[PDB]
């Protein structure tokens, strides 16, 4: 498809373009690429991940600098032209990027120094803990070993019944903002406790919370 | 439990209260909520749908500007003192509004307007039990014809007003739960009332 015909001079959009050239640069697209002439510049657009817009790329080599802002340019008018809402791409990838964002994403900014706060003041030496367990509560369900340092952390929000950690898997599963690796939910300060605050029960076979 | 006390002349902030106070605070919100008294004045505070944050409110009714607007700032500043960031409740809701956007509730707007302009191309009317609306309970003026389902084949009559209802406010198929979308909506030409079937059926 050549978009030549409808270029203008000394600005950076193209004339009032016909519906149909562009349902015809919307099925070259769909199919795989659709490459647009312009002056005699070649652009290409592709489909975006998003249903019904469309991103432009300038198939360049070593132009003046006019030629690729003004190449650019003319892939933003045609990227406003063909998509919804008169978007570029890249405000496209911003709204999708924002879309993007999951519970919490926002909200753990501020909660962050507290938790880690808290995982520091919680953990313990292990083997200064003398915890007389199976070997099966001494390991991170995480590293799946023994940790140096260990921090208990509940079950799930209101789960009587805590694990043993390795520190720094915690921190680790605190700073990407993980989910709990039992419960799927958010890791929140009140699962976060002491040495002091649980005790193994033989007949239950788990750290459980104290009473 | 009273924070009268810790209140300051002239100024929207408390004095530095001692946390095993906050903590009593604390668990009167997680039991249900907690009523603070602060001069002679009643606020609530509830914990938030998010976890950590709290929110208050003042149990008032006809008292004066003054009044209002320093037990809104002393709720501000408790909210801050409370919560994570020191962040207000009404921040709070804004960036979990911006955390609960889903996929392509930005980037749909034109989805909306097809459907409105598909609804309106398929009204039909004078102006220039299956004749009554689901949603209004009433045969209305101005009819369309929707789908019960994305494959049904079988269509009911809906007021064109409830039908701009629902897709303004995306909401759900009455029926079905499913989104509601442009292939539902079909025009008077498009579907026969079936005797035996006693519905509205698409044509063959
Ligand atoms: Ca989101
Ligand atoms: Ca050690
Ligand atoms: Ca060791
Ligand atoms: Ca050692
Ligand atoms: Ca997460
Ligand atoms: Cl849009
Ligand atoms: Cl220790
Ligand atoms: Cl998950």
């Amino acid at each position: 498809v050549d978009l030549t015909p409808y270029i203008l001079p000394g600005v950076s959009f193209l004339s009032d373009i016909p519906q149909e050239t562009l349902s015809e640069i919307r099925n070259q697209t769909i199919r795989g690429e659709a490459q647009i002439r312009l002056g005699e510049l070649m652009v290409s657009i592709r489909p975006m991940q998003v249903n019904g817009y469309f991103m432009g790329s300038l198939n360049q080599d070593g132009l003046s600098n006019d030629n690729i802002q003004i190449g650019l340019q003319y892939i933003e008018h045609i990227e406003r032209t063909l998509n919804h809402g008169s978007l570029t791409s890249r405000e496209v990838t911003v709204l999708r990027e924002i879309e993007m964002l999951e519970n919490m994403d926002l909200l753990s900014n501020y909660q962050l120094e507290e938790l880690l706060d808290k995982i520091e003041v919680c953990a313990f030496n292990v083997e200064h803990a003398q915890l007389q367990v199976p070997e099966s509560l001494r390991t991170c369900p995480v590293t799946l070993c023994e940790p140096e340092d260990g921090v208990f952390m509940r079950n799930s929000m209101n789960s009587n019944v805590c694990m043993l950690y390795d520190k720094m898997a915690l921190i680790h599963l605190v700073k990407t903002r993980a989910a709990h690796p039992l419960s799927r939910e958010s890791i929140a300060v009140s699962m976060i406790v002491g040495r002091d605050n649980a005790a193994f029960d033989p007949d239950r076979g788990n750290f459980v919370l104290k009473n």
